[PDB]
């Protein structure tokens, strides 16, 4: 599981 | 899972 | 921009 | 930005 | 940025 | 798991 | 920057 | 599991 | 910048 | 684990 990224 | 990405 | 997940 | 996750 | 994560 | 990245 | 995780 | 990178 | 983790 | 890098 993560959070973001762009 | 995760939360977004651009 | 999010709040939360599990 | 995010809060948080498990 | 974000809070937490575990 | 893991926050964010750029 | 983050706060903390585990 | 880490915080983040860029 | 980051407060903490374990 | 670690906290961050650029």
């Amino acid at each position: 599981n993560f959070g973001e990224f762009s």
